[PDB]
């Protein structure tokens, strides 16, 4: 029985190679998550087929409709069997799907154009001269929406009431927007994605400040699935063997096409 | 029914209060884990009594006897119901007990006695004999060790990495023994060995000791790996899901990071 | 019964909200004084309706008619029951209305257009033509004025200090009139007067304007005197004691200090 | 009829005259408060006699005894008619006596012995290497005791549980204690007394940071007394005339027996 693996087009997590038009199956995808899925399948011992979620959303709830979209929706409604992807482990997600132990630590970070005038999140919030926004239908937006801290609350309130729309459909779109904003826009994204962008050409983006919070990426399975325990044990074994560190080094630092 | 919360004695997680002679119950102990347990109790309604393991070990399964000891050991055999303590999530432990999502990230770090400031126009520069784990492995004039019956020793024993395998080979055949019974024992050994002993311990305790007087220890290099502390729970228990959800709530609500900051960096003696 | 809260339109104390075209009631206005009124209502339980004076004046005695105008005027004759605004506690007002303890301290300050940073090794130094009120009085090239029907004008009118008497004598016989109807009008006059006009206003408004864009104004010299803003109340009203106790309680809590911080410096720039 | 004025021996508010042994009546006292009392009496038009309170306390409530001591106790129980003294206006005091409008602004300030490693009160609360305390039965101890802010709460908790006693009987005693502590003790007093001490000989003390809060000194009168309105109007007239500023300049800066 083949296992359907939902995943998102994210760099360096999943990429469609460079000449994928002549390739078929799992061979036309590459990245951190492809290698992670291969290792998970090898440890557990199942055949898998990589598929990209039709709509490029990580997962959220609609406007009072109680409908999950993205990979989380693909998992809840039985369309997918597992999700090897940069899926953040959150409260609202864990109540509907089973997350494994985190395989990558991360955090919310600010990326701007190339001493920074904002640095910390407080100075970014206080100064309205530079705009800041998050990915739409993601987990950082839901972090700010549910946040009760005064700085985070005020940042969220500014973000929701912004003219024009400060959110972005894709993190690539957000990176492009901060690139062509001439330093007038800031992007709130995961620290791993921020580092990957800042170590890639043409290196006009840099990360300021620290991490707003600490989270992790998990492998998600449908609630009450027989694969949850095996994939959790596989993640634990890979972490103890240093395979996750090797994969992160390979897809984040080994190539390094930037001057640093 | 009041369930028990087994826990190790470790600063800044659990420390006896100064006026604990006349105190009893969950007010004798203070630290990060005591109010972590308080927050867990607030989130999911139950009464809890803090306990300390008699043998004073985190937990490891003895070879040729297949018997778990320490916090994990007495959690497995039903003498405990939940273990809120700096317990590392490991594969061997996850097969006998249920773990929650990590509430604190950590890594294996190196502790050495802080060397004297080198002097040469007149600037004071920091010079150390060890800067990573590879130079620790290759060199032989400085001994190094870990905590017995802990996760660090088990990580070194089951390591196929060449440098870690070499370091474990040195550790196993060492005279006198380089392993210590308690973290405080390792810190005292480092402080008294005059730079001839390095202590391999978790990064959180390493930073906590570094920030406190007499601040004669320094942490060299980066973390050897990436792990986390989880709230342990007996296998097939009903507390696993509420504990997981409470950990997620505390993480997303800023309780965890503010607790870590006010137990680690607010009291910066040095 | 709903008690009405008369108030002047002054920033950062009271500002019309951006989406106040559709908003109605107490939600139309925002600022320091609306927060103060909310806290006062929280302390002593009452419903309050914010009201802006039609006259647009703080209040004074008109010439030869012995009639009060502005907030003080409409409070004396019963069109309002409490005044929560930057109203200055003065002797001439305390004889006709009841004042509470000052919720914010203030002084009379000098506002001039910020000069250009003088360039002479290659250091940039601030140079100003006026450094105190004495040199403002002795000099004649720069005009200066106050706000009409306000506390500053009455203070200069009834001053027996030689320098202040000289300044008042210049003010009374100035041509064209140096008195402005609104604080914003005086600030605009200073801004567009190319350094030929100086505005004498309360230190709080001076600092707030100095900290906000385009921030081309500067406050020269120290405060001319020491006064405070109180919450006004008609003589014999039963609200005097509860409002006084509320002011003292809010001062003790630090609510006043945090309101000042979040309405004066947190929102500032440049 | 004569009016009994209660006051405390405080510099530069009330001092014993240099040749007071041969002096009688109000002529043997001098300071800011003596001049203030003279001006208040001249404005209102009453005869007064300065009396120093037998117990050298400003006023507070005892341990669950509901008994007022010091000047506030002298006023509540009818032993005095008015109090021209550095009496801080507080909620607990205002409920039992009538305070006039403040005639002097002040605040809580930290004074130590002459790199400034203490700076603000936050670092004082964070570091226990240096000790700090307040005046016993004053208005600073009651401010810290009733404070709900975390920094002030922890400062008060440290101060109450101090071995040996950290509080001082008199402000002069606290000045001496910080003088002879060789920079190991800090004193929390009013900003006016702090300034007067810091510009006086031998100038070995200095004030750090800023004011912890904003308060004022008022003229206190028994509840429901015919003198409250006249003395309030007198204070307002003196402030509008600049007399209070002249008195503060004369007793704080005119002498100036230090190099500054
Ligand atoms: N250095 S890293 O981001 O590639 C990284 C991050 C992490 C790893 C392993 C690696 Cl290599 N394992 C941990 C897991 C292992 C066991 C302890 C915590 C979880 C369960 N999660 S983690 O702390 O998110
Ligand atoms: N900054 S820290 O070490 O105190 C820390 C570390 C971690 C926290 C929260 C904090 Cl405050 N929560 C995460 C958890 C939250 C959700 C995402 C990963 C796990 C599930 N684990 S963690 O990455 O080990
Ligand atoms: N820092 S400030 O100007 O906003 C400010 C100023 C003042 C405050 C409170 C604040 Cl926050 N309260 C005092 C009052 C409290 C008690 C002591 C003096 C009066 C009665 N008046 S004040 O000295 O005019
Ligand atoms: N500069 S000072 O400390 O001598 C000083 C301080 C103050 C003065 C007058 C002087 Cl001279 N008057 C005010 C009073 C006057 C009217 C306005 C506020 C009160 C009622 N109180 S104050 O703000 O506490
Ligand atoms: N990893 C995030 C992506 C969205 C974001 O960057 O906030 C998620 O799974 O929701
Ligand atoms: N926390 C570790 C023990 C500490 C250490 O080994 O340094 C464990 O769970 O075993
Ligand atoms: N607050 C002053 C008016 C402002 C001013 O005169 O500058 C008053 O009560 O009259
Ligand atoms: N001025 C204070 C006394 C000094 C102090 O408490 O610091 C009072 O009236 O209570």
């Amino acid at each position: 029985k083949t296992v359907v693996v939902t995943t998102i087009l994210e760099s360096p997590y999943v990429m469609m190679k460079k000449n994928h038009e002549m390739l078929e199956g799992n061979e036309r995808y590459e990245g951190y998550c492809v290698d992670l899925a291969a290792e998970i399948a090898k440890h557990c011992g199942f055949k898998y087929k990589l598929t990209i979620v039709g709509d490029g959303k990580y997962g959220a709830r609609d406007a009072d409709t109680k409908i999950w979209n993205g990979m989380v929706g693909e998992l809840v409604y039985g369309k997918a069997d597992i999700a090897i992807a940069p899926l953040t482990i959150t409260l609202v997600r864990e109540e509907v799907i089973d997350f494994s132990k985190p395989f990558m630590s991360l955090g919310i970070s600010i990326m701007i154009k190339k001493v920074s005038p904002i640095e910390s999140a407080e100075d970014l919030s206080k100064q309205t001269e530079i705009a800041y926004g998050t990915l739409d239908s993601g987990s950082t937006k839901e972090f700010f929406r549910r946040s009760k801290i005064a700085v985070f609350d005020k940042m969220w309130t500014y973000m929701r009431s912004a003219e024009p729309s400060v959110f972005v459909r894709t993190t690539a779109e957000g990176v492009a927007r901060v690139r062509k904003s001439k330093g007038k826009y800031a992007y709130l994204l995961e620290s791993t994605m921020n580092e990957y962008i800042e170590q890639r050409k043409p290196c006009d983006t840099m990360k300021v400040g620290g991490n707003l919070d600490s989270k992790g990426y998990g492998i998600a399975t449908p609630k009450g699935s027989s694969l949850g325990t095996p994939v959790n044990l596989a993640v634990l074994k890979l972490s103890e063997q240093g395979v996750l560190d090797k994969l992160k080094n390979k897809w984040w630092y080994d190539k390094g096409e930037c001057g640093a």
